[PDB]
């Protein structure tokens, strides 16, 4: 029990009510990109002229568990074997073994400021409401305040709330039977201003691009190695 166990378990519980539910029959969220299972969604959102474009997308990767795609999602030792996107990142702050706070730096996109973000991270298991129902697997990282905050004058402060949700089906149960459905949500505010039209196509571009190149990289980490369900 640290100091944000309750702020943890209200975006968790969020998540499990808001973020999980289905969009295809939704009209409010715009199909942006699909690529076989992977689809991706926006809102165009704008807050005084601040691209907010909610993102949500859904994926379904064969091979993987949940439990295996969240701890990769989470931990920070195999940050840069996926990212892309990250300049620099610093654990900040130790809260429990399964919760962190983390500050990092974006990649400059030309033309705006560099953007970073100071963030708690946080895994959890989520038991199965009923004997019939998946458990869920979920990685919360939400913006937090810290004093240990460094100093970076290039850097324009964003504030995010992202959660990569999954669900495991399966059919000696072989890595063949197991489907990872994911469902991975981020509001991000790049705070400062940004032009309108480089927010949204690093967005068009680079979530597809993360999603693929980070499933891909479970898939390959995990395969040959006992199913961590
Ligand atoms: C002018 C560019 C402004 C960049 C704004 C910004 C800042 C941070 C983030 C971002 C994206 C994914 C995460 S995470 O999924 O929690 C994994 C940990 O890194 C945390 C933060 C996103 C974005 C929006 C632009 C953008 C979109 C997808 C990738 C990169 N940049």
């Amino acid at each position: 029990t640290h100091r944000f166990v309750q702020k943890v378990e209200e975006m968790v519980q969020n998540h499990m009510t808001y973020s999980l539910q289905d969009v295809g029959g939704d009209a409010n969220w715009q199909l942006v990109v699909e690529e076989g299972e992977m689809k991706v969604y926006r809102r165009e959102v704008e807050e005084n002229g601040i691209v907010l474009d909610p993102l949500k997308a859904t994926h379904a990767v064969k091979g993987v568990t949940g439990h295996e795609v969240c701890n990769y999602f989470w931990n920070v030792d195999v940050r840069n074997d996926w990212e892309t996107t990250i300049e620099n990142f610093h654990v900040v702050e130790t809260l429990a073994d399964n919760a962190i706070i983390i500050y990092q730096t974006h990649k400059r996109v030309w033309p705006a400021s560099q953007r970073d973000v100071l963030y708690l991270s946080v895994i959890r298991k989520i038991p199965a409401l009923t004997e019939n129902d998946p458990e869920t697997w979920i990685v919360c990282n939400f913006s937090v305040d810290h004093d240990s905050a460094p100093l970076n004058n290039r850097c324009v402060r964003a504030k995010i709330n992202v959660a990569m949700i999954c669900q495991t089906l399966v059919s000696e149960i072989s890595r063949d039977n197991i489907l990872c459905k994911i469902t991975y949500v981020a509001n991000v505010n790049p705070g400062g201003w940004a032009p309108a039209s480089v927010l949204r196509a690093v967005a068009k571009r680079e979530y597809p691009k993360f999603l693929k190149r980070f499933t891909s990289y479970v898939q390959e980490k995990t395969a040959g190695k006992p199913i961590l369900f």
